């Protein structure tokens, strides 16, 4: 993808790590799959994790989920063959200032 | 090296991407190819990446 938006674009995706070789053969075919994605300013290169976690949300496996801002102008690449949960909506956004989060629970008016 | 001046020194290198499989094989004569620095403090292994940018 290249931005042409003239604004920055946060990306986010992610990794499948299944629980046992079973579930990546089942899913990816291949048991030592690859994910890789690249920028002008962000290299990163991922390899799926076979490991038996405790369940939570009655899952085992876990997805690790990353994010990067491409500037204006810039492109990346995302090459796989298995493990990768691909983005489908990117948000373009503009920052103003320095804020917070508020940590409440009172009345909004 | 090993650094016998009696001060820290400053040591700069870069790791080549080519854009294109066929470059990789014309400079390189390998297509996965490793970069290993090692110091006491410092230890990184890259591998080149091969994809194709904005020009």
């Amino acid at each position: 993808y290249a931005n042409n938006k003239e604004k920055e674009v946060l990306v986010l995706w992610g990794v499948h790590h299944p629980p046992n070789i079973g579930d990546q053969r089942a899913l990816y075919h291949k048991e030592n799959a690859y994910v890789s994605v690249v920028s002008s300013h962000y290299s990163r290169k991922f390899t799926p994790e076979i490991a038996k976690r405790p369940k939570v949300r009655d899952q085992e496996g876990r997805i690790n989920y990353y994010w990067t801002l491409l500037e204006p102008g810039d492109t990346i690449i995302f090459e796989a063959n298995g493990n990768l949960i691909a983005p489908r909506y990117a948000f373009a956004l503009s920052r103003g200032f320095g804020s917070g989060i508020i940590n409440s629970n009172a009345p909004m008016d």
